């Protein structure tokens, strides 16, 4: 199966797989059962921003999520990603719905990785502030589409703009990303994305994640709903 | 056949296909017969740097090449690249040898493209200061290799470091690049590369080019030597 | 007197100093009498974006201005800025009102300059997306203030948000900028700013400019109104 | 007195002020007595590179120093810089000599700071790869000079290139830097510098530091030698 490191914006509390009893941000290392969570005061129908940062010296994966006019939520976990992920990865966004539903709309996405050797810099940077119908530098999986209102819709939305249940979709950047190299003295990455989660319901589900995977990662069988398009089971 | 826009560092004067009688830098629009050239005081065995710049407002493709302690050469050509190239391209480096030969060593390569809409920025940036044996974000073609002394060797070099004749090789960045979009008010790109051209001979050949192509571009049949791995003939 | 190169967003047609009979974008080289203009379909009360680009190889100063959902305006002028400006400059935003008035609100401002030598890069980059009451890396002149609603108000606005007539203000980045150096083979810069020009009147005035000056530039005596805080007279 | 946070490359072991018995890298928070050190296998006459990173989420100041063909040294310290430094700072390089001496030559220096609000980015970036005789965007203090061989010489060097004892010099970037803002959800910075420490002696002294200070910081009285141009005493 795939190797997954993700930051989840988990909109629906599944208390039998260890979610707390509230919407939360979480760090997921090879399991949907977050190694660390924080309470997230999710706002239905508001555009929010998530930031993810890591470096190989500190070996600490950190995330912050906010909305305009509101306090942030943050979570951190000590993990050496060179012990979890392979040397070459792909980076992506995932989202799902289940019997409860929401839009999983991405308005922008940026990513920077840097490898500094002892010679000196290798870097990759992309920024999307709008998505075209045919966005050739993204690999879309499952129900993900680009170009509606210039956005990335990770899960299915109707003609009328209503979100659909039982949906899963992902978008990965086309180029592999180099996160370890034998002469690297510092490796770092940052990601940002802006999202709009809207639901007609009092109980939206299931969430959006930023993830890093093996380069050939695909949507696991039956990873709708609580598994966020990332994991085949709740182990 | 492929669509090619390139900047050539042409080490060998082929006067029957319009080269001037000296090493030169040139702008190549769909032909090895440069639309514009300038004299280049090429230095055998010295590391040099080339810079390429363009934007959609000015519609002028410009290049500068230099060595430390020496004067630069520069060439410019007015061309609307949205009339020559498709909306999605790949970017790359090419080099060849013929019956005359040289190393076509790349020590670093960087590229930045920006699309500014009326909404606002879409960007791609990569930087390579060293190349690994298995450089998964490059597409190598022909004789190109990575990882010898951490460099990109575009054409064949022997165990002893001697350049081989009748060689052609290219490297393209893995992700397609978006150089036109319908809401773009400004599109721009810049490229830089550092190169080491060495020959045991008084007459090195054939040269290195930075190029932009259709995304599915491949080395044309019989494009060794004067055709620089870019063109199928000298039309 | 100061040396000024500017891009003007000129909201009020002063036909006796050569303005065309409509709001316009213009390139100003040492004179309020633009060397080049283009028609600008200015939108009272809409946030717009201006982009300015130049490089020393092409020697062409270009600008684009747009609003969301609208066509752009663009202007270009061939000028070697190394023949007009000194080696060290400051960069800034200016605005004025006269007997006719408008807000001259800046919501964001970014600037990048690069000097590439034959050795290789020297760079400066700043980005402001919000302005604090005490913004220590800006030099405010005249009526300019920071921190109201997190914006830069270049000209006077009342408690109620009404723009005031006979006002002039500028903001310059604190650090001098190096735009020529003797070993530079390419020098370039880009600027972006987002602005909100609002007036209760059918005839707003006078405009906003992005400018480059001698480092010790100050507001000329009596440069309210048609002189945009840039020039002492209409020569 | 000034407020100082620094990363020291300490070439001379002063064991009575807590230095270990070897050249070392250290994190200095308001004291020359490092809060944390690591062994540094300093190489007389070799160009080396230092990297410094921090962010407000992790609150961990980390540094790495290396030379080509050698293993790195690294040091980290948990510190909330918003509790140590004011909201506006200057950033700089310092160096000293005493009765033992060395060159304190800077070949390049780069710095990036980012403030991400809940609205979204404020950024400053500079890069120097060469220094001119009159480098107007640096504040030079004490014996520091620019433009000899295009380098920054932090301490005195003779006509012949011999380093002088009893010397102290600093260079600060001209613009103040904003490292805390009330709406910032993430603040980060990175610095890089390349240095050449050369001595005719078996015992070079005293070292180079990257530092962050109050904006009006100056060289303390009698801060030659072991105090690195940073501190007035060894408290
Ligand atoms: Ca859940
Ligand atoms: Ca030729
Ligand atoms: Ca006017
Ligand atoms: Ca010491
Ligand atoms: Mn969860
Ligand atoms: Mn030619
Ligand atoms: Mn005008
Ligand atoms: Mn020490």
């Amino acid at each position: 199966a795939d190797t997954i490191v993700a930051v989840e914006l988990d909109t629906y509390p599944n208390t039998d797989i260890g979610d707390p009893s509230y919407p939360h941000i979480g760090i997921d290392i090879k399991s949907v059962r977050s190694k660390k969570t924080a309470k997230w005061n999710m706002q239905n129908g508001k555009v929010g921003t998530a930031h993810i940062i890591y470096n190989s010296v500190d070996k600490r994966l950190s995330a912050v999520v906010s909305y305009p006019n509101a306090d942030s939520a943050t979570v951190s976990y000590d993990v050496d990603l060179d012990n979890v992920l392979p040397e070459w990865v792909r980076v992506g966004l995932s989202a799902s719905t289940g019997l409860y539903k929401e839009t999983n709309t991405i308005l922008s996405w940026s990513f920077t990785s840097k490898l500094k050797s002892n010679s000196e810099t290798n870097a990759l940077h992309f920024m999307f502030n709008q998505f075209s119908k045919d966005q050739k530098d993204l690999i879309l999986q499952g129900d993900a589409t680009t170009g509606t209102d210039g956005n990335l819709e990770l899960t299915r939305v109707s003609s009328n703009g209503s979100p659909q249940g039982s949906s899963v979709g992902r978008a990965l950047f086309y180029a592999p990303v180099h996160i370890w190299e034998s002469s690297a003295v510092v490796a770092s990455f940052e990601a940002t994305f802006t999202f709009l989660i809207k639901s007609p319901d009092s109980h939206p589900a299931d969430g959006i994640a930023f993830f890093i995977s093996n380069i050939d990662s695909s949507i696991p069988s039956g990873s709708t709903g609580r598994l966020l398009g990332l994991f085949p089971d709740a182990n």
